[PDB]
């Protein structure tokens, strides 16, 4: 993650001080600017296509319009997201692709309506969408046999994920296209390699293997998301130019087979809205219990879930009430947790549950501490979880702060109630 | 879990299979009968303070409340919830208590305003609460050294928890109470026990040694929640006579030594509420990948977190969309899955994710899947993660099936954003 003194970003031990003031607590806070490099770093490909699951908000998803990215939208709510933030499908057909192995009755209907794309992941779904809108325009989301990471566990690919069209059953899928005369628009991979660059080269080649063996016409490819994120001092970087060259050199075989120009996109979440995100809440009890050290603040699970999920690691650092700087304090080993009444609620825990210790400044009620690298499937995965609203959203744009999203309210939640 | 053919109550095959049509899908649905029924299994206790955080709806709270349970609250949020159900501090003070590790400036507000009891679980939270409220009534909850289960792992006791004032921390928890003239009424215990009765009485014996050991004067003492329920066939349901004979000799112990009458809370959430839910599910999309047989849904873990969150087994029902019987029918070993764009989403999954099949008919998109006892943590942990909005909630009553939650819309998640 970045400093908080050596900043060039917006993201400051001064500014984000002052945010919880202003704002409230706890608080997402985003800088644009960040978002901006990161959109910067994929100009090679030629579509970047935003998982707008990552982070939703309309104001970011406006931000990435600007900045020539379209967007993926996995549910109805995405693409009515989408449509707020300015993505139109009436001028242009492709700024938005619908992609699930589901789909229900209501999103076929608005699919169909605006004609937007759909990138199926289930020959069903695909059935489905060509019985009420013959003639659609589809990708075909291919599973090609293997995930990433351990693949007993639930997957992005392999027999244990339920992604994608296993590519032995395209045969059928492509019977499906014919008896609906589906428009084959692309076909797509989510699979997802982070750094490694092997594994990256095996799902190059499979993408290269069952685009030539299905034996369609196609206009575009993409290589899907999963660039990772170096969350932890030290960890290594995409690097992007890698990335472009090993999808690129598969993208010119597919156009070399297909005898035209193939478009390529990438289609990254975490990689653009990352870093770009932190997460300020203010410490609220301190504790000894037995020999641990145990910081609790305001912000929970409900908040920031991957710690409590999946033992996701996010850098911890401590802003002193009164402002003076913590950077050469000493520390102490912390466990720091929330404040739901659910003993999960610990953001320092390792995979499986382990609790853990950070080494942090000695804090007191009052002093805060900002979660870095947010930004993807932080407020995104937000629930209500003990009764407590979704947080607001504040975005940094060189150096001015503004909301993006107020606070929700107990009384919007019981309103669904008092029928 | 209940049979939806051997159905006493009115969760059965028919009355499920029309409500999705009726109310839309998927949906959570609610027997009333059952949660009276587990409610009339802990006459013994004097209290039966309901752990809203299992299931929050006020509708839920208000037929609690006619049967003389009364609530606790874990946020803001829940304090409102249950003000909207009718319960009142201002007429009888004890309906409603406030429970956490933490307390902000918002609760600390509304608390002192109303006047509603407060168990602290941390000494900070307790002297913040006195600084504003001096002679506040309040409970103490405290961490008796052990918790439950992996004591490793992110627990509700032991120094691995962040609940509850750690026992040898009492000395300067009284130092507070005197400070700001704090009125203790009681002392309050959250480990959980399940059927694990030894366990139980280890729980029981801390209690008694450590109220005695305190030498405060209190009015009650409360035995925390935790009791659990038999998801799986054939597992034991608990004893309430049993719990009631350990808690009750824990508290004329102290009584005894107290010399006048002590009150006994039981705080039970899941218990109360778990057999008494389920959740009506449409499939979509039905696949074969590799060798595992794939049944999605349009639910996921954004609805139902606790598979994906910790491999929690919920037993799984299929009803044909046409009605007939499914109950002889012949059964494959099926991974049930959700229809988010995430790997996690399978509900046949064990803790630590990896994937398992579950023995179920051959359904086919159209026909329903229903997740049994979703009654507790079900609807209360749901996120909107995906842009996927909060599901309706419908209560049974004999035979009466009626709306308690409208479904929540994309536009007033929007609104949030809309500034
Ligand atoms: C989540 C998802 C992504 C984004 O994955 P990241 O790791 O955030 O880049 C891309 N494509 C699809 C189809 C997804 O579901
Ligand atoms: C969750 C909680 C409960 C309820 O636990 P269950 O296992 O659902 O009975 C009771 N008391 C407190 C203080 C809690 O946080
Ligand atoms: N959410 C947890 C319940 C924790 C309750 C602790 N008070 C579960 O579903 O098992
Ligand atoms: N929620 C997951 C991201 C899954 C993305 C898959 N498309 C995480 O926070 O790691």
């Amino acid at each position: 993650p970045h400093s908080l003194f050596s900043t060039d970003t917006d993201l400051t031990a001064e500014n984000l001080l002052r945010l919880p003031a202003e704002f409230g607590c706890p608080v997402w806070v985003y800088d644009a600017q960040i978002i901006r490099r990161q959109i910067a770093a994929l100009k090679q490909f030629d579509v970047v296509r935003f998982a707008q699951k990552a982070c939703s908000n309309i104001h970011i998803l406006r931000l990435m319009r600007e900045q020539g990215v379209k967007v993926d939208s996995v549910s109805l709510g995405e693409i009515e997201r989408a449509l707020a933030a300015g993505y139109n499908p009436q001028t242009h057909p492709d700024d938005i692709v619908f992609t699930a192995d589901v789909i229900d009755q209501a999103t076929l209907e608005r699919v169909s309506e605006l004609q937007i794309p759909v990138n199926a992941g289930s020959v069903d779904m695909l059935d489905q969408l060509g019985q009420v809108s013959p003639g659609h325009r589809v990708w075909l989301r291919v599973n090609p046999g293997f995930g990433h990471g351990h693949s007993q566990k639930t997957n992005t690919g392999g027999e244990n994920s339920k992604h994608g069209i296993w590519y032995t059953d395209l045969p059928a899928a492509l019977d499906v296209i014919q008896r609906h005369h589906l428009q084959l628009v692309g076909i797509h991979m989510h699979i997802g390699s982070g750094v490694d660059y092997a594994h990256l080269e095996q799902v190059c080649g499979a993408m290269v293997r069952q685009v030539i063996e299905f034996g369609q016409d196609l206009q575009a490819i993409s290589a899907g998301g999963g660039l990772s994120v170096p969350y932890q001092q030290g960890e290594e970087a995409v690097d992007t130019e890698h990335y472009y060259g090993l999808w690129n050199a598969a993208r010119e075989q597919i156009a070399r087979h297909l005898g035209h120009p193939v478009k390529l996109e990438i289609e990254p979440g975490r990689f653009l809205v990352a870093q770009s995100g932190v997460l300020i809440t203010q410490v609220r009890s301190v504790k000894q219990m037995g020999s641990r050290h145990f910081v609790l603040v305001d912000a929970g699970f409900n908040d920031l879930m991957r710690p409590a999920m999946y033992g996701s690691y996010h850098h911890i650092s401590a802003l002193a009430a009164d402002g003076r700087s913590l950077e050469h304090a000493p520390t102490v080993e912390t466990v720091v947790a929330g404040p739901l009444c659910e003993s999960g609620d610990v953001f320092t825990q390792q995979e499986g549950g382990n609790v853990e210790t950070r080494a942090l400044p000695e804090v007191k009620a009052g002093d805060y501490l900002v979660l870095h690298d947010t930004g993807a499937y932080g407020a995104s995965m937000s629930s209500n979880y003990n009764s407590r609203p979704l947080l607001p959203e504040v975005l940094f744009d060189n150096g001015q702060a503004r909301l993006i999203r107020r606070r929700q309210t107990i009384e919007e939640l019981l309103a669904l109630e008092l029928l």
